[PDB]
């Protein structure tokens, strides 16, 4: 059986004359995976594996759009031709099941669905055979960070050949000999454990999923289907980028008017905490106190803020926090944090409080307090929470049923579950979701639009004690790796680099002024904070300027250029909402550990409109290491027909606002 994307540039033959089912993958009639085995294995049921064959194929296929309610775009092209394999094995262990794939331009999605069969009753899968056999592997080179590991997804990201990726999570991003750009993924991870890529022999990456702590990976009763498994391809590393085959692979919205989500820039009692001038804990240097959170909420009215992040305002933070997910309380406020005057200081100034729920692991202490959570917070006027999940790998804390604990993965069914039940709940409240520690982004906003964003990669706060920080290479690995998943909590926008002095060898982060502000255009989430003290950001207006300017929330975006590793270029044109007209456009840029020229053009700009570019980029003698602040703003007409030269300095950036004129 053969289906084709659309342009007929991605080929996909499935076939039954393996030892068991199998699919390959051709891009422009060179083939780029290899025949990749099929199937499950099952604790006690009998295996879906070989003496499969076809019986049926159904061909179908689509050309529609919708249109998001937040996000990089306002409007989504679903383009994509179909096919329903059926495969049978007859008895005795026989039974049936069909994979369905969906061919795009960009990439191909498919998943198994099998059906009600006799004998197919409580089922638990120990294995999915799934294969992604990478041709031409010994040459290929993969940008990747190792599943299964102490820190879940914060790590940066390794850059070898391909056959050492022993282990990895996905987004899993690769380039083979030929320069085609090739990203494994999945999408809609639902009721199903998180998939894992197990190399085995050379090349071939087997899905490993992600198990419970019983040992099983995936309970089931009856009729099931998995979660769609993604492989995105492209001649350039943009064209992984610019791909929506992940919201495209995604369940429509389940919630309705969601217009109650609010896209929106933030700040927050925060960053004091990680560089230590402040305490989650109680005492005399405690970050949430109302005197402080008040400062804030006046700052953040002043300065075109939504709301205020306050973490460690909820008893259990004192000690070490790290330990006490048993004994925090997700309703009782420190005796210095008023929550009442807080309430009614939200509706004087217009700035929200936004929540926080940390369970430091311990996610059957946060479930028993959830319902009682959220309806305090509602009654509080809180429409946003930021949850999370400290705890090392493997190392959820449950109790079951008979009262005792379980450790669990952060990605296994039991917490992806567990994740979707607490977004399901804050919905019913009209709470949107920022996850840190969370399960990857497979595309489940699109289904649920209060899940809003999520960290689940090193973000801003390893620069503050990360020893070493995120490299300079850092965002160009994101943008092309954790950043084809979804929308990530960054916390961009820290001004003052110099907290632990200057240079190489210190916890700060490892770029210039500029880059700092390009991180807004280029790394999307629909909420953005402005991660630094307020007096850090008082002490340079002009700079602060951009980040009080920017949006979002986008009616479009375009990935212009890049290369993994090395330095992107976003184009985003804003989304009118709010004091938003929708006629901006803005541009990001960032590069590695090496000052980058890259010319772009502006013909992504309206056609025959003026805009005045504003134009903030390193100054010339700028260098991340001892001379991160050299800043330039310029302004400069520009048209569709100009271009322009970026000039990024070590581990600098450029940010533009383009605004319309008239
Ligand atoms: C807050 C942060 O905690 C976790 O990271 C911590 C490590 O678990 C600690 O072992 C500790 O080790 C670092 C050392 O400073 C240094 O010796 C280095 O060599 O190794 C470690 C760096 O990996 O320090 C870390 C921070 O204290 C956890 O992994 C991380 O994701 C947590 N971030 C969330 C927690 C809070 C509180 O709710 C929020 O403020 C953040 O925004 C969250 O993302
Ligand atoms: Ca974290
Ligand atoms: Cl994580
Ligand atoms: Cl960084
Ligand atoms: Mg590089």
């Amino acid at each position: 059986a053969t289906v084709q994307s659309p342009d007929g540039n991605i080929k996909i033959i499935i076939s039954d004359e393996q030892s068991t089912p199998s699919y390959s993958i051709s891009f422009k009639n060179k083939t780029v995976i290899n025949n990749s085995a099929l199937g499950f294995e099952f604790k006690q049921h009998a295996p879906f594996s070989n003496s499969f064959k076809i019986t049926k194929v159904q061909q179908q296929s689509t050309n529609t759009q919708w249109q998001q309610p937040w996000g990089e775009r306002q409007t989504v092209v679903d383009q994509h031709n179909e096919v329903t394999v059926t495969f049978a094995k007859p008895q005795p262990q026989g039974g049936t099941y069909s994979v369905r794939f969906k061919a795009f331009d960009s990439g191909v999605g498919f998943r198994y669905e099998v059906p009600k069969q006799a004998g197919l009753n409580n089922i638990e899968i120990t294995k999915e055979l799934t294969e992604f056999a990478v041709n031409n592997s010994h040459t290929a080179t993969a940008w990747w960070i190792p599943a299964r590991g102490w820190n879940r997804y914060e790590y940066v990201y390794n850059t070898t050949p391909l056959n050492d990726a022993a282990l990895v999570h996905t987004p899993f991003t690769f380039k083979n000999q030929d320069g085609v750009h090739i990203s494994i993924h999945e999408a809609a991870l639902v009721d199903y454990a998180a998939m894992v890529l197990n190399q085995r022999r050379p090349g071939v990456f087997q899905a490993d999923l992600t198990p419970w702590s019983s040992g099983v990976a995936v309970k089931k009763q009856g009729a099931f289907n998995t979660p769609w498994r993604t492989i995105q391809i492209g001649e350039k590393a943009v064209d992984l980028v610019n791909s929506d085959i992940i919201l495209n692979l995604n369940e429509p919205n389940k919630l309705g008017d969601v217009s109650w989500v609010k896209p929106g820039k933030y700040i927050g009692i925060w960053w004091g905490m990680h560089i230590n001038t402040h305490t989650w804990g109680s005492g005399d240097k405690h970050g949430a106190t109302t005197k402080n959170t008040k400062y804030y909420m006046d700052f953040a009215a002043k300065y075109g803020f939504d709301g205020v992040l306050v973490e460690g305002w909820n008893t259990g933070w004192d000690g070490d926090w790290f330990f006490n997910g048993d004994v925090f309380s997700f309703t009782q406020p420190y005796d210095d944090f008023d929550i009442a005057a807080l309430t009614k200081y939200s509706k004087q100034t217009g700035v929200q409080l936004i929540g926080h729920h940390e369970t430091s692991g311990n996610v059957s202490n946060y479930r028993k307090q959830m319902a009682d959570a959220f309806a305090l917070y509602e009654k509080s006027n809180v429409s946003q929470v930021k949850t999370g999940y400290v705890a090392d790998g493997g190392n959820i804390k449950r109790i079951d049923k008979n009262g005792i604990a379980r450790h669990e993965w952060h990605d296994g069914q039991f917490m992806v579950n567990e994740y979707l039940h607490n977004v399901k709940l804050a919905a019913k409240h009209k709470i949107s979701i920022n996850t840190h520690e969370p399960i990857k982004d497979t595309g489940l906003r699109r289904t649920y639009p209060n899940w809003i964003t999520r960290e689940g990669a090193r973000g801003q706060e390893f620069n503050a004690w990360g020893t070493p920080p995120n490299p300079p290479e850092h965002i160009s690995m994101l943008a092309f790796t954790r950043m084809l998943a979804g929308p990530m909590d960054f916390t961009p926008g820290i001004f003052d680099l110099s907290f632990n002095g200057l240079g190489a060898n210190t916890n700060r982060p490892q770029t210039t002024l500029a880059k700092q502000l390009a991180l807004y255009v280029v790394l999307y989430s629909p909420i953005q904070m402005a991660a630094d003290l307020p007096k850090n950001y008082l002490a340079k207006p002009d700079a602060f300027q951009f980040i009080q300017d920017v949006p979002t929330d986008w009616q479009q975006s375009i990935a212009l250029d890049g290369a993994v590793g090395d330095f992107i270029v976003f184009a985003r044109k804003e989304r009118k909402r709010d004091k938003y007209t929708g006629n901006d456009w803005y541009l990001g840029a960032v590069t590695d550990e090496q000052a980058r020229t890259i010319e772009i053009s502006l013909d992504f700009l309206d056609n025959g409109k003026q805009f005045e570019a504003h134009i903030y980029k390193d100054g010339k003698n700028a260098e991340w290491k001892n001379n991160p602040y050299d800043l330039t703003i310029e302004k400069r007409l520009v048209t569709a027909s100009d271009k322009l030269t970026l000039k990024l300095a070590t581990s600098g950036g450029t940010a533009i606002r383009f605004k319309a004129l008239l």
